[PDB]
């Protein structure tokens, strides 16, 4: 067994979508583009998508749009990847970090309130290995402060309150209470990396749920403007803000076609590894996160476990065992303010003490579907005997 | 029948190569992406190369490698496309236009030095239509300013002067006195959007000519580190059978290029000398068919410059704003699609509103006035060429009194 962590699902199908737009007048962003983000909109049940570049150009673009800069403040999870943080220094905005739950990733919602001021315009939940953040929580929140909030933007005006973004980088296909992820929150984003669930290699897409203050064409064309430089017998355009350039090209829009159609199947593949998984680890010391609760079916991006009584050393330890007996494996996540960019802004991990308790003993397992069902029988049994041998 | 402007040169090699990253392991960045970093960094004589989603892209990574930031200025001609200049506000640094010439686009390069202040720490001059520039005056220039110039970063002080940066979007195998377009400026963007000379339908690279004071390793891992977050692993972790320890030193970018465009970028590479034949043969068709007309090309072929020929930009003597307007128009209606390359930057809306005004850069207005850019691409075919040639003569001349 030599087991990676998150190969790229592509068959022939794929192949021939991009050969085909290769022998088309359209190789950049084009008709499959525009297709791709239409059959999005109806997954995901939101009026329209913005297909890019990035998730990460497409959450930047979100707090572009709502024009969130130098003074405000975005708070994120200390519990996440760097790219939902990222964004907020790009636009100039100030990160606020909130420390987690002790029993899973989810902000602590009380310290969520207490972290809200006069600056707070954005909220970003991460969505983490495809299970959906508590929003009816999330909307109390932001609600009950709305008196803090000042809106210094048009689109801030639109929501007179604190506009919640989520991070569904993981989260394409996860449902909260029955509904989509992208018609949850007020902004979503979604990553279409090489390693994600859906795959274009690179690539991601900017969406929001439907609300009858935001005009949703003006929406579009706002975002696509500041996709390709600002830019409005044809020749003449007009440059209205020195912009960006995160466009999805049509090779990318074509491999997001057959993965869509391939996506039900995906999802079902995941369910039934997920399930094995799980009654494999049942009774044992080995604790999923649940991608299945009462609100939430997840994706099942990711196979995030935490080891009951492990340290720090010995969970880096089980880790290197699991490689050796031919099972990749990773950590989501180190807790940003673990990182010399975060440390270098003043974050603290002491600060964030739930955040740290939860990375020390969290391992990934392997989450794909290329995994054979004997893989992962496979998988189970050694990270139980590993784990058990991490011992003194 | 119907002439586009720039539709791309694909074939199925580019096809085949595309499948092959396809079925690799590697359909992000892998090792095709550094091997066409490697293969172009031999291409224009440099030592190393960094392949990126963008020129927009790399010309920014640029700036944020020499650490131009807010009260720094920055120098660029009015006569040039957004990119070049909206990088410079996206690093929170000071644009300055400077006008052109009367006979070219080039800066006025008296009024560059003019332009040049104590905050000046890089100008990026652009490769329009493939044409270099003249930078032996260039550099002449910012050895001449270089009492002016402070260092306020590591690399600005590997420099002790203004450093430039050529936008050579355009200008891909185009060369100075025989040495290649990336070998000539401090630092050079090329662009492999779709309708460039060529393309990975997005993409495009940073590279620097070789310098005694860049250690080229450690200006890639720079580069590097700021394309993917800022994310970097130890010699440790690396060694490590399972290496997924990582710190994030700077929260960075994002902006990589895949193995699906460097698929392209590696057959587009192989098949570019005969691509750039190719649209030298439709140049000197297309010379021959406007010597003694009052359609007034820019000259690809120079005492310094062979130019890639990227774009056949024109002039029509004589006409004035409404009439090239009509005139584009009506080389529309014979089927010949036609451009303007380029509104001066001071009459978009974004510079307008940074306090650029059109009259102080009279020049740049006076070269867009009347310019109009034919197609020149690889799919046009000679009879295709021979038309546009004789509808443009007649279409210019019909528009009299
Ligand atoms: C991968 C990832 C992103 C950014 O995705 P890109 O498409 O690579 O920009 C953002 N957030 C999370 C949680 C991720 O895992
Ligand atoms: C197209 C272009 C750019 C930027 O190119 P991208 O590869 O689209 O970022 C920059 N400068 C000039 C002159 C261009 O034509």
């Amino acid at each position: 067994y030599n087991i990676p962590f998150s190969p790229p699902d592509i068959t022939e199908a794929e192949i021939t979508e991009v050969v085909d737009t290769l022998r088309s007048g359209w190789i950049t962003t084009g008709p499959k583009t525009k297709e791709l983000e239409r059959r999005l909109s109806l997954y995901t049940q939101t009026p329209k998508t913005v297909c890019l570049n990035s998730a990460t150009a497409a959450l930047e673009l979100i707090l572009r749009v709502l024009e969130v800069g130098p003074g405000d403040e975005v708070i994120v999870p200390a519990m996440t990847y760097t790219a939902s943080c990222s964004v907020i220094t790009h636009v100039g905005a100030t990160p606020v970090m909130v420390d987690i739950q002790a029993d899973t990733f989810e902000m602590d919602y009380d310290l969520l309130e207490q972290a809200i001021t006069e600056k707070t315009k954005v909220i970003i939940p991460v969505e983490l290995a495809g299970i959906v953040c508590d929003y009816d929580r999330l909307f109390q929140v932001v609600e009950k402060k709305r008196d803090f909030f000042t809106a210094s933007s048009k689109w801030q005006k639109a929501f007179n309150r604190i506009v919640i973004v989520s991070d569904s980088a993981h989260a394409l296909g996860s449902t909260y209470k029955g509904q989509p992820s992208g018609s949850i929150a007020d902004f979503t984003s979604f990553s279409f990396h090489a390693v994600k669930n859906f795959t274009t290699a690179e690539g991601g897409s900017a969406t929001w749920k439907a609300n009858p203050v935001i005009d949703d064409e003006e929406m579009y064309k706002e975002f696509q403007i500041l996709s390709l430089h600002g830019q409005t017998g044809s020749w003449e355009y007009d440059i209205v803000t020195p912009a960006y350039k995160c466009n999805m090209t049509d090779i990318m829009a074509s491999l997001g076609l057959v993965q869509l159609d391939r996506y039900p199947s995906l999802l079902q593949r995941r369910k039934d590894i997920v399930d094995r998984y799980d009654s494999g680890f049942a009774g044992s010391r080995i604790h999923p996160l649940a991608h299945k609760t009462e609100t939430v079916e997840s994706s099942r991006h990711l196979y995030i476990t935490r080891v009951e009584g492990a340290s720090l050393e010995e969970r880096n330890l089980i880790i290197q065992e699991l490689a050796k007996a031919g099972i990749a494996s990773n950590v989501h996540y180190k807790p940003l303010p673990l990182l010399t960019a975060y440390k270098n802004l003043g974050f603290d991990m002491t600060n964030y003490p739930k955040a740290y308790a939860f990375f020390e003993n969290e391992i990934t397992l392997p989450l794909h579907t290329k995994l054979s069902d004997e893989e992962v029988d496979y998988i189970i049994e050694t990270f139980k005997t590993v784990s058990e041998k991490v011992l003194t």
